[PDB]
């Protein structure tokens, strides 16, 4: 498949698969299984999500190579200080039973995040980790982490969808060598997406679901993108999208759709501060 080149030199495939906290251990861990029989090798989990274990078991029944599968995940900001990181991030490899991740982040922008990049580029020096990144910085706190520390941020996962589309960010991040990562792309179908007349017309002009256009969408912006379901057709569906294109028209009425607002809520509202840095998870 297509990948890109990190500024790290490693490559990173385009098209991603992301599991998310799931009530039954066994959904999340079959979801998997199907999502790298469907052909993803790019596989983004979180210490937060809670599933780490049923991912790594996941990884063990796929019959696929190490070498051949690029695994995320990320520090969840209770650890989120020098000593702290280390800590969880050993607690991940080992709920994983990985002894290395690809790509490990910043799961949000709270806590003590110098402290922990400090961290985390010794692990990045000791050969655990193969790229180190962020997820949820808006360019101020980029810009911020970059101009203290060593290593640049090979990758900022961020929310990228039709009404969020991060017009300016995303320019922003790749004009300083920053690789962008969607998640979220179809909103979790919030503000009727699947239904939008746009996205529809678009996409019967090439026999292709709403959904395909819009990730095709973020493909051509040059944007790697997370793709979630727990139905093996529909994995199958979203991968399904390098064999089309969008024109420029396509692009410029998808580019019409933005609000630049997101679907869940602002990580500079001081309440959504307040409620993340409160949980408390077992991780």
């Amino acid at each position: 498949m297509q990948t890109v080149k990190l500024n790290n030199g490693i490559a990173m495939p385009l098209l991603g698969f992301g599991v998310f906290q799931m009530t039954n251990t066994a959904e999340c861990e079959r979801a998997v299984i199907d999502a790298i029989e469907t052909g993803y090798r790019l596989i983004d989990t979180a210490a937060s999500y809670q599933n780490e274990t049923q991912v790594g078991n996941a990884l063990k029944l796929s019959g696929i190579a190490r070498d051949e599968l690029f695994i995320t995940t990320k520090l969840w900001l209770q650890d989120t200080y020098y000593e702290g990181a280390k800590a969880q991030f050993e607690r991940s490899l080992n709920r994983l039973q990985l002894d290395y991740v690809d790509l490990y982040l910043i799961h949000q922008p709270y806590g003590d995040v110098h402290g922990a990049w400090r961290a985390m580029e010794e692990l990045h020096q000791a050969g655990k980790i193969r790229a180190i990144g962020v997820s949820n910085f808006h360019p101020d706190r980029l810009a911020d982490l970059m101009a203290f520390n060593k290593i640049i941020p090979a990758v900022n996962q961020i929310e990228v969808n039709p009404f969020n589309q991060q017009l300016h960010a995303v320019p922003w991040m790749q004009s300083r060598g920053i690789q962008p990562e969607a998640w979220a792309p179809f909103a979790e179908g919030r503000n009727g997406l699947f239904q939008n007349p746009v996205l529809t017309a678009i996409g019967e002009k090439y026999g292709k679901s709403v959904g395909q256009v819009v990730l095709r969408w973020i493909f051509q912006r040059g944007i790697v993108s997370l793709a979630k379901s727990v139905r093996k057709g529909r994995m199958e569906e979203n991968i399904n999208i390098l064999d089309f294109e969008l024109s420029a028209e396509d692009m410029l009425q998808i580019a019409a759709l933005d609000t630049a607002t997101s679907a869940f809520f602002s990580h500079r509202d001081p309440a959504m501060v307040e409620w993340l840095t409160g949980r408390k998870l077992d991780v």
